[PDB]
């Protein structure tokens, strides 16, 4: 997965 | 999967 | 799946 | 799926 | 599926 | 799929 | 799908 | 998928 | 996938 | 995958 958080 | 959050 | 949060 | 919450 | 929440 | 927006 | 929004 | 959003 | 967002 | 944001 791609899994980003800002 | 993609998961992004802001 | 694609999940996005704002 | 595709999912979005704003 | 497709689930938008504003 | 389960999208639960509060 | 379920999809609940409060 | 599962999308929980507060 | 699960997303869980605070 | 699990994403879990605060």
């Amino acid at each position: 997965s791609v899994q980003i958080v800002y």
